[PDB]
This record gives C-alpha cells, structure tokens and sequence, in this order.
C-alpha cells in the first residue's frame, strides 16, 4: 500500500462509527475490546501495556506505519490470520487514508 494524506475530518468520522467502540486513541486510555492505539505508530504489534492480545498479533510483530496500517485495515484477518479483532475490513483506499490521517493525528 502507498498512504496518501486525506481528510481527518472524514476520518474522524470513520474511528468514530467503526473503531471507536473497541479503540480508544489518548495517552493513557483504556483497553476497551482492543488495545488503546496512542503511539501505534513506531510501535510493533502486541506491546500495548496492560492488553492481553492473540499470539497472532504477537507473533506478526509488525512495526506499524502508515503503509502497512492501510494493508491491515483493507482485511485484517487476511494480514494477521488468527487475530481476535472483529472487522471484515475498509476496501476502499480513500476510506483508509481518511482513517489514517485521522489516526496519526490522534494517537500521536
Ligand atoms: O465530489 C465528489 C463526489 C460528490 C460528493 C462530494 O463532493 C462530497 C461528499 C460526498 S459524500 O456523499 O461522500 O458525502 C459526495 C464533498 C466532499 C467531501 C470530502 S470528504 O473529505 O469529507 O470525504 C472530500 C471531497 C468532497 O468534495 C473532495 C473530493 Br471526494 C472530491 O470532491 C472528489 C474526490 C475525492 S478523492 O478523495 O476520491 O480524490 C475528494 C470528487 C467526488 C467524487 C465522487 Br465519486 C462523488
Ligand atoms: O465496507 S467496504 O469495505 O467499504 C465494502 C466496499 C465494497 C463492497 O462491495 C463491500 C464492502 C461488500 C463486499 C464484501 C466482501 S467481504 O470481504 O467478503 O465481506 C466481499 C465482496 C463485497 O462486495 C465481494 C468483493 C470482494 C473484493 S476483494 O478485493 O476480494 O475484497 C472486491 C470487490 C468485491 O465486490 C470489488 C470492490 C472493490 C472496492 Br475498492 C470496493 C467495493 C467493491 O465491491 C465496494
Ligand atoms: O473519480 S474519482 O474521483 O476518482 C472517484 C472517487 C470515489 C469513487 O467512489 C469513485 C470515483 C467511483 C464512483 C463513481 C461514480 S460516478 O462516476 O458518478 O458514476 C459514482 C459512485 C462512485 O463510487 C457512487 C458514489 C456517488 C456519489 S455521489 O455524491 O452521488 O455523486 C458519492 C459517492 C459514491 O461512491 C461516495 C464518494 C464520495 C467521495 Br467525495 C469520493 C468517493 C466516493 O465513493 C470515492
Ligand atoms: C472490536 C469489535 C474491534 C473493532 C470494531 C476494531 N478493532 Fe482493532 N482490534 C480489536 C482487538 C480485539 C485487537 C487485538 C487483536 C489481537 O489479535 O490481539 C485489535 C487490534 C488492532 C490493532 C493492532 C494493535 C496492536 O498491535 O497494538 C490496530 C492497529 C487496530 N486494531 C486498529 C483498528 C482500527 C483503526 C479499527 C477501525 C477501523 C479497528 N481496529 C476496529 C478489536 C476491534
């Protein structure tokens, strides 16, 4: 995938309706259904503190940037098989740049 900068204000709205509910963003947030995503990006995968996450995700052990975040979010289960996240995916490309720019926003 190649992120292209979008809308975060579109992407606000897409967290908000599709992740929110199993993601928080701020510093020092709680671990709703999934982990909290502050600092997500730099980071590897399954190395949230306090989370408890699937071996999978664990042993994927991505470092996430923007690019690899887009291939996630477009079929998670097809890029980390096994995961527990519960999401079919964003097939849309401007769907994921609207997300991620939001994202890189609001959990850095
Ligand atoms: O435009 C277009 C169309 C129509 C429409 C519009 O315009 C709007 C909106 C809509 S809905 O339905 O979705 O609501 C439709 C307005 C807008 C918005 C945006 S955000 O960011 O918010 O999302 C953006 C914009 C607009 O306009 C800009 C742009 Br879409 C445009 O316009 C276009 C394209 C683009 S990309 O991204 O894709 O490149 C951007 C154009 C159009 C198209 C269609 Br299919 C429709
Ligand atoms: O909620 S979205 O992710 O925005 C979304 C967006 C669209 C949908 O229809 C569906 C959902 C509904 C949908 C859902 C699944 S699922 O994964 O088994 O749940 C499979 C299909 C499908 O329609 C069949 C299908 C699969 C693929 S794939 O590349 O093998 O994944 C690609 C296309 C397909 O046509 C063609 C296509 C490309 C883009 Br770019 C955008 C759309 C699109 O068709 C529009
Ligand atoms: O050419 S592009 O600019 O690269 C381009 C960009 C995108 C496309 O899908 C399509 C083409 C492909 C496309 C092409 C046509 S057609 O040529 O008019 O026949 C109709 C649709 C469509 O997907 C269905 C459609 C219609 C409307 S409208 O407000 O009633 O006119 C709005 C949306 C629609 O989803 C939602 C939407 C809003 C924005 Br803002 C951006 C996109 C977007 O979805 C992304
Ligand atoms: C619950 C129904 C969820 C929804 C909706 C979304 N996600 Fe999620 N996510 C969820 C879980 C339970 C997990 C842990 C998966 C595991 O196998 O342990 C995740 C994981 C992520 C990750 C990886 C986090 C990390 O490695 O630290 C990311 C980047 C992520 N989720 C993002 C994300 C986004 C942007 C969502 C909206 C589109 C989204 N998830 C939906 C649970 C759920």
């Amino acid at each position: 995938a190649e992120f292209k900068a979008g809308s975060a204000k579109k992407g606000a709205t897409l967290f908000k309706t599709r992740c929110l509910q199993c993601h928080t963003v701020e510093k020092g947030g709680p671990h709703k259904v999934g982990p909290n995503l502050h600092g997500i990006f730099g980071r590897h995968s399954g190395q949230a503190e306090g989370y408890s996450y699937t071996d999978a995700n664990i042993k994927k052990n991505v470092l996430w940037d923007e690019n690899n975040m887009s291939e996630y979010l477009t079929n998670p289960k097809k890029y980390i098989p096994g995961t527990k996240m519960a999401f079919g995916g964003l097939k849309k490309e401007k769907d994921r740049n609207d997300l991620i720019t939001y994202l890189k926003k609001a959990t850095e």
